[PDB]
């Protein structure tokens, strides 16, 4: 059962490196991850495991954040009252397109890997598309748009070595980019 000891913090350097691709078929021991990676995030969203485990609730997780340098992402986003909902482990996920158009959290986003909020607008692409593996080894492509479009986003830049804060503008945290789109949490 992974929990908050398991998830490094900033700082470590297997945070800023690229993950590597993985091959397919996944090994027995990179599927077991990759579920206990979705498990972590099951078990943070349910009140009482996660108050007994000290966990916080979360709704992404990248294999680097556990120190294991692999492209491979689980998210877990439960339904917004719209009915959507979105439950993915993803191998070897990748943005194919996306919009010109901009969107950002309110107010900012956080990490499990970060211990200290940090303020400021996170712009990221509004609408994207994603081609991915699944843990079988089956093509996934997904159209996302708000909300879960910047999950995604903030977990393929675990794979790539960028934290969320990377993307604040220092002189002018909190001022939006002309047209981009505000998401509501
Ligand atoms: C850093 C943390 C606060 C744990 C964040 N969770 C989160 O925002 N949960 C949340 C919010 C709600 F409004 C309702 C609800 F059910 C759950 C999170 O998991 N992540 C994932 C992460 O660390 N990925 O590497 C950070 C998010 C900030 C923006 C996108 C991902
Ligand atoms: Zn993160």
């Amino acid at each position: 059962m992974l929990t908050m000891k398991d998830i490094i913090r900033d700082g470590h350097p297997t945070l800023r490196q690229k993950a590597a691709e993985l091959e397919l078929p996944l090994t027995k021991e990179e599927k077991e991850t990759l579920i206990a990676m979705r498990e972590f995030l099951v078990n943070s969203q349910d009140e009482e495991i996660a108050k007994r485990y000290g966990l916080r609730s979360g709704v992404g997780l990248a294999a680097p954040q556990i120190n294991i340098s692999k492209r491979m992402i689980a998210v877990l986003i439960p339904d917004d009252g719209s009915g959507k909902s979105y439950d993915y482990m993803l191998v070897n996920p990748k943005i194919v397109s996306h919009s010109v158009q901009e969107a950002y959290l309110p107010t900012g986003e956080g990490c499990l890997s970060v211990d200290d909020n940090v303020a400021g607008l996170v712009h990221r692409h509004n609408r994207i598309t994603i081609k991915a593996k699944d843990i079988e080894g089956n093509d996934i492509q997904l159209r996302l748009k708000g909300y879960p479009a910047i999950v995604f986003q903030h977990e393929i830049d675990h794979l790539n070595g960028v934290m969320f804060y990377d993307h604040i503008d220092k002189d002018h945290p909190l001022q939006p980019h002309t047209d981009a789109v505000e998401v509501l949490e």
